[PDB]
């Protein structure tokens, strides 16, 4: 039979190990012939696997550059102007790669520039650590250049953040603290960063936008641009990224104030202190950026594989993920595009056999990723509308590990039945769980903090190409990785020269057996989404998770019980709302249980997938337009992190500091009001329909 | 059998007269008791004629009244302060109407004030009026009191215009030019306004919001409200309508300069002279306006009746119309509103005989349509996501008629087969046709001015409840009224206390055959909507107007092909699209009459129902968010009327008189690029699904 079992007895771990290996023997920058290449093997391939239609989309968009032959590095100057000591101008190469095209660190779409200033250490350069150095030790970054180490939020925001507080430009460097672990070695001999390793990343502050010059439209031929002057999420400082090495050199002659705590210490052999400037003897010594980086309108392109539904062409399940990689992308993206590939093979030898499913999928490998999610936002632009009106679910397929330990999930509530489901039927591929399911073996090395017995799901945010389908357009999405025991700073080799083929199958996974237990779940869910008669979501989901949200934002505001009194704030609205939606949902999954009839099948498959989509406000967040949804959003505060009922929680965010309290209290009165508003039209959409 | 014939054949003349009497005895103003007992009345009748829910939705909504110990009036005053000559209180009432409650002649929304100036005489108020005084004849109506005459454009327009143009007020009068057919009794003796007769009406620009304090949002229980200096399209300098014997008082001592040709002068015994000011001898005297007026946060009612389809009861075909009216709305709207009550009667008689529609059918009697649409756009604000995902189409029915010649439709292109072929099965009402067919004699007297053989059919603008459905959320709209032989400026006795029972009765419809051919219209519009098994929507013809309207723009912009040139302009991506589009739209066409597999008809009707969605763009047109509508729009000059291509139109109007060229022609080119890729992106929508 051509059931959900046939599908995955047939991925193979070998295959997406040979996979791998051919994804990443020279790197696949975005905007480089090696890139378009590749596009064009894959598109090749997914025809031989068997899908209907594979077309190129493709699309000009704003990319970021190094000059090649006026290259990026930072000085210690001496009075004399003299350059006393330079920053490295590339990672030493690993083993066996004369690759000519690795692209030297840098930090995409800075801009130029040659400021030569004091230092202030700033820790992660959070919107707290601004808050310690600016109220409290009343340090002043004005004129300064900040360092800050990488971990814990998105590089964009520490760069927004070291912008607002003055600072003339940004070195961001990678601490052993959050990047080496403690008893490993090293690359090659490890899986840690090496003193010269280098994370590259963009900047950029979209927000959702896409290609910085277009948007809200696809960036297609005849597209207007904005003047780069009035282009979206561009910095106003350079900014460049080292290893710490040369951050120990810049460092160790740090003066000024000492650190304030322990947790602004990393585990270099140097002192911390904040600064500004170098201590007595090194007073008169600065420190000189030196960037040259250029932004370049660059052609892009998108894979995107078609197999029609037997039954429902006109509704789609979307599994996508990225191929564009910073060098040779061992782990991000090519171990998911590894996994995307067997999947498409996988689905393709059961359509070779007469089947299909019931429901379209649609495969997509995106580009420019790395540069801020160009490909599939510029996608989703110029295919908004079939994407409104028919996307069932989008399914996201970056790395495919970030280590060997357990399972993370991240979806949409409405996804949390069918993972849970899913999970209980696939073989955990943990050492001690042999014979054990994957929901077993997850669920006792990451328990959900709410309820015994069930893992953890986290809540979407950014930093990966779901965000246009389910924060702009309100399309169900998840993800789906295997991960270790700082959950935002990456691993040790994110975005360096050593994230290699030799790395994944020397030391995270030989076997490729964490490789096929995602593909399992990522196709899985896909299987399941694209042929389950009725969709496989469930509303009372989400009805759980609204009351913990609203809950959640109520004790925000309740730290101000005062502020409450004087301006009537109440979220009584809220809790009404969230009230009907539990008691409509509940009302719907009992009809959804006992209703031959397609039309009253179909009519409420229409409620399941328009319920996400029910969350969308046309009207956007307050001066974030892209995104949409009213119940997440990527924090303000660290883009890869979802906040929930985002606008109420950005209207009470350090409202205390606010000098209008009564405008400011408006605000949240507001953002109440279109919370409660949305949550109760999200819930009449479930009511019977007439 | 239940087919449309039975429908139409229970329609009757006799109802129709009964209930526009039964509506017309009292005062039905937005907002008062007397109006929500109509509500009261209208919902018990919908339930006893056989509705399956007949609901009250209700709003609290900013509305404006005159105070009632407080009148407003104007005054010429002298030197002295001494006022000379007051304007009337109140029109004198109609024989056998000690009624008590009629609201006297005012502008709603008009702020408060007593501005005391020079008059200036500015026609219709028009864009082109006062270019014509500040370009040409170089007068400056800064600090002056405007007086313009009602017609031709929208009210609203001329006060956003004297506003720009500095004035410190406006007064509006009714010029028997426009008010007054040659020939014809004034009323009661006829149906031309008398001297004493004043066009009441509000002022506001809204662009589409809805309610001042909410837009966005439904104005229910808990809304947060804007302050009143945030309120959305209020004006910012007092206004008041007045009639022509007033008129002829307040124009007959202007001085100044002569009228600059015979489209200035009017029928009144004066010279037309634009001012400002007064003649040598009465220099010294001034106008002197007393407004008092309030805006005040006020319930309103909507009726909603719903009869539930039988296959696809989560499609719905919706026949709203207004029921609050100025005074007793003999005319606007209570002879729309008594052929909508007929409409249901007969559609619950074959409901209470076992028959069902295909689709849902929804029923609206709207509140406030005269303070600015605002119950029509509450409701659509509150259900925005179910009439988004759920709406096929929206007929309106305000006034049947405003005339007794022939036929006046606007709709979406959508529908003009629909139109076309629902005439040429009604009989022709009109004297000479007896025997013949509507569509022959509409055809004969209204042509089409481009199809031989083919009647006229306009664009939808706005002026009434169908903008939300239509320019926010996309869904195709229609309507139909009987007219007469100045089509924006309303018939002699529009928005007066003449609009009687009596009026329509012995000067309009004695009859009621008008009114029943009308509801005939509206009625098998609604029946063929909800009932085919193919929607009634041929795309085709929207690439017929596609084509049209991209000449016409083409055309305004190569009036300047200097800048053309200069600035690169090009219009062959729009005419790409529009090419794409008719090409595909021929292809659908044609699957369409080729396929018993009801998933390839409610893919197809799905196609269907979401073509009109597709011309929506989520950002909305520049400065004006609820007007969504890519390819219409009301005009920037004239709300009543539409616009084609409106963005590239705003763009490209009085261009050569920008101060940056560059600037106003980048944006010209921006707007091509919206436009073409919308109708792409239409066009895409209507390809093979997978
Ligand atoms: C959750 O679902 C419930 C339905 O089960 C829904 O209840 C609705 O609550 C509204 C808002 O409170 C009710 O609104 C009232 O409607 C009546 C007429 O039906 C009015 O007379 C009321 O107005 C008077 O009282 C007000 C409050 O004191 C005064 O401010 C006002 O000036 C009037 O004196 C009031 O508008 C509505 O009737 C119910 N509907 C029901 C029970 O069917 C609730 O709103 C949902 N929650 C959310 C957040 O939507
Ligand atoms: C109407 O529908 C037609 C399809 O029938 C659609 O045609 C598309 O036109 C685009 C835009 O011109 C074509 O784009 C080209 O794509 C090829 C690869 O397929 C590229 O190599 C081309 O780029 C080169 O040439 C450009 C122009 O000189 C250069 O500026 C550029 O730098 C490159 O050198 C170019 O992008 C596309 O292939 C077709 N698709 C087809 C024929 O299937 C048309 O766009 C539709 N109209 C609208 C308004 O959408
Ligand atoms: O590298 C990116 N994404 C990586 C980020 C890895 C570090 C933070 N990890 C997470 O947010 C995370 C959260 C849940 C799960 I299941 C897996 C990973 C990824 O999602 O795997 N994206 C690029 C590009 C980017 C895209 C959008 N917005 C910002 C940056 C970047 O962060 O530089
Ligand atoms: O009176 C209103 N509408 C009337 C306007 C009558 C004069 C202009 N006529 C048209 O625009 C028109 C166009 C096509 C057809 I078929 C029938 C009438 C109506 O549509 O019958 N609406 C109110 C309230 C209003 C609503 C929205 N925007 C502005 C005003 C007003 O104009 O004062
Ligand atoms: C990755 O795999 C692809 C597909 O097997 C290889 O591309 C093929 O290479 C052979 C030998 O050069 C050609 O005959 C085919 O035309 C290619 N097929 C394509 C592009 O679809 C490619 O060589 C492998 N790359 C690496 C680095 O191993
Ligand atoms: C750091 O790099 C700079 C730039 O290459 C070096 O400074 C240059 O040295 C050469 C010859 O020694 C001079 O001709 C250039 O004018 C210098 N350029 C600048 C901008 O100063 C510098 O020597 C290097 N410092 C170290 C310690 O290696
Ligand atoms: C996950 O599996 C559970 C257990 O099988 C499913 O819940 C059952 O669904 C069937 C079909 O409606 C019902 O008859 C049972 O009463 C349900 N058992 C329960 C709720 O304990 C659930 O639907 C699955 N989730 C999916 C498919 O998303
Ligand atoms: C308009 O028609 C309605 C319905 O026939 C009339 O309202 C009814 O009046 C009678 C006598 O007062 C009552 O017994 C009913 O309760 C009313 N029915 C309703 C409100 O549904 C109303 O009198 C008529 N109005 C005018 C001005 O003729
Ligand atoms: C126009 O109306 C005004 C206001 O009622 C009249 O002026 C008032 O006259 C009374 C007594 O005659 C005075 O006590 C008030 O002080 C006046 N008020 C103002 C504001 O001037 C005026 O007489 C009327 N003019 C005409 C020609 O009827
Ligand atoms: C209006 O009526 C015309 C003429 O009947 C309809 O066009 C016909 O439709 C049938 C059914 O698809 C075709 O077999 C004929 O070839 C059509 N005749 C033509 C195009 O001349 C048309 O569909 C009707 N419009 C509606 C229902 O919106
Ligand atoms: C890169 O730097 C070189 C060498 O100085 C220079 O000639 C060229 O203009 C630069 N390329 C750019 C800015 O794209
Ligand atoms: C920081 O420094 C500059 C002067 O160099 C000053 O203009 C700025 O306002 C200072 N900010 C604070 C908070 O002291
Ligand atoms: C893989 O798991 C083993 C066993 O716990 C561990 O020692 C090794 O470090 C893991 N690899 C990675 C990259 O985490
Ligand atoms: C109306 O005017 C009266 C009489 O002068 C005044 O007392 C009252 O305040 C006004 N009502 C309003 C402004 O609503
Ligand atoms: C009109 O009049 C005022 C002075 O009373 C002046 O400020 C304004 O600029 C004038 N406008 C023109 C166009 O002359
Ligand atoms: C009704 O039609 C007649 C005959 O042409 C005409 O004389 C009369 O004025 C019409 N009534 C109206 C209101 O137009
Ligand atoms: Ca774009
Ligand atoms: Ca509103
Ligand atoms: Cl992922
Ligand atoms: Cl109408
Ligand atoms: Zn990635
Ligand atoms: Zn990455
Ligand atoms: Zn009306
Ligand atoms: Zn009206």
């Amino acid at each position: 039979k051509h059931n959900m079992k046939a599908f995955l007895d047939e991925l193979k771990a070998e295959n997406i190990k040979k996979f791998l290996y051919n994804f990443t023997q020279i790197p696949h920058l975005a905007g480089t012939e090696q890139n378009f290449q590749l596009a064009k093997q894959i598109q090749s391939q997914w025809k031989e696997f068997g899908l209907d239609s594979v077309e190129l989309a493709h699309y000009d968009v704003l990319l970021s550059y190094p000059n090649k032959t006026h290259p990026n590095y930072i000085s210690i100057i001496n009075e004399d102007g003299n350059e006393i000591f330079n920053t490295s101008l590339f990672e030493p190469p690993p083993p066996g790669y004369n690759v000519s095209d690795i692209v030297p660190p840098f930090s995409a779409f800075s801009p130029q520039g040659m400021p030569e200033g004091d230092l202030v250490y700033v820790n992660y350069a959070r919107t707290e650590d601004f808050f310690k150095l600016e109220r409290d030790m009343k340090i002043n970054c004005s004129g300064k250049i900040v360092i800050a180490r990488y971990g814990k939020v998105f590089r964009g925001n520490k760069v927004k953040n070291a912008q607002l507080a003055g600072a003339k430009g940004v070195i961001l460097y990678s601490d052993p603290a959050d990047y080496f672990a403690p008893g490993v070695k090293s690359y090659p001999d490890g899986w840690n960063l090496p003193g010269g390793g280098v994370q590259r990343g963009n900047i950029l502050n979209l927000n959702g936008a896409g290609d910085p010059l277009t948007p809200g439209y696809p960036a297609n031929e005849y597209a207007y641009r904005r003047g780069i002057a009035e282009a979206v999420g561009l910095p106003s400082i350079p900014v460049h990224p080292i290893g710490y090495y040369d951050a120990q050199k810049l460092l160790e002659k740090m003066g000024g104030s000492a650190p304030p705590d322990s947790s602004w210490r990393g585990s270099l052999k140097v002192p911390y202190n904040v600064g500004p400037g170098f201590t007595g003897n090194f007073s008169t010594q600065k420190v000189k950026m030196h960037i040259h980086s250029t932004n370049e309108v660059t052609r892009i392109y998108n894979v995107i594989g078609t197999l029609r539904g037997a039954v429902e062409p006109d509704r789609y399940v979307i599994l996508g993920g990225h191929r564009d990689s910073w060098v040779f992308g061992g782990i991000d993206p090519q171990s998911g595009a590894a996994v995307v590939h067997e999947i498409v093979r996988s689905f393709g030898t059961l359509k070779k056999e007469g089947w299909r499913p019931r429901r379209t999928i649609l495969f997509a490998s995106w580009d420019a990723e790395e540069f801020g999610l160009l490909g599939s936002t510029e996608w989703a632009e110029e295919n908004s509308r079939l994407l409104q009106e028919r996307g069932v679910a989008y399914i996201n397929a970056d790395s495919s590990i970030e280590g060997n330990y357990t399972l993370r999930v991240d979806c949409t509530p409405l996804m949390y039945s069918l993972v849970h489901n899913l999970t209980k039927e696939l073989k955990s591929p943990d050492e001690g769980f042999e014979g054990k399911s994957l929901y077993e073996s997850w669920t006792k090395k990451s328990p959900s903090p709410e309820f015994s017995g069930m893992p953890r799901i986290s809540k979407l945010g950014s930093g990966n190409d779901f965000e246009v389908f389910f924060q702009r357009l309100g399309i169900a999405s998840g993800r789906a990785r295997y991960t270790k025991n700082n959950k935002f700073s990456g691993y040790p080799l994110y975005h360096s020269v050593y994230e290699t083929y030799e790395l994944v199958e020397k030391f995270y996974d030989p076997m490729f057996k964490y490789h096929l237990t995602v593909a399992q779940v990522r196709g899985g869910m896909v299987f399941e989404l694209a042929n389950s008669i009725v969709l496989p979501f469930d509303c009372r989901d989400y009805a759980v998770v609204l009351r913990k949200y609203a809950d959640k934002i109520y004790s925000i505001s309740m730290k101000h019980p005062q502020e409450m009194k004087t301006y009537s704030v109440s979220f009584d609205s809220l809790f009404s709302a969230v009230k009907n939606f539990t008691e409509i949902a509940s009302k719907f999954s009992e009809r959804l249980q006992d209703f031959s009839n397609p039309i009253v099948l179909r009519m409420m498959n229409d409620q399941l997938m328009f319920l996400e989509r029910a969350f969308i406000d046309p009207l956007g967040l307050p001066d974030r337009p892209f995104y949409r949804h009213v119940i997440y959003a990527p924090s303000s505060h660290n883009k890869y992190a979802g906040e929930s009922f985002p606008g109420i929680y950005d209207a009470l965010f350090d409202i205390e500091s606010k000098v209008d309290p009564s405008k400011a209290w408006g605000e949240v009165k507001r953002q109440i009001y279109v919370a409660a508003f949305t949550v109760q039209a999200a819930a009449e959409t479930l009511s019977e329909v007439a």
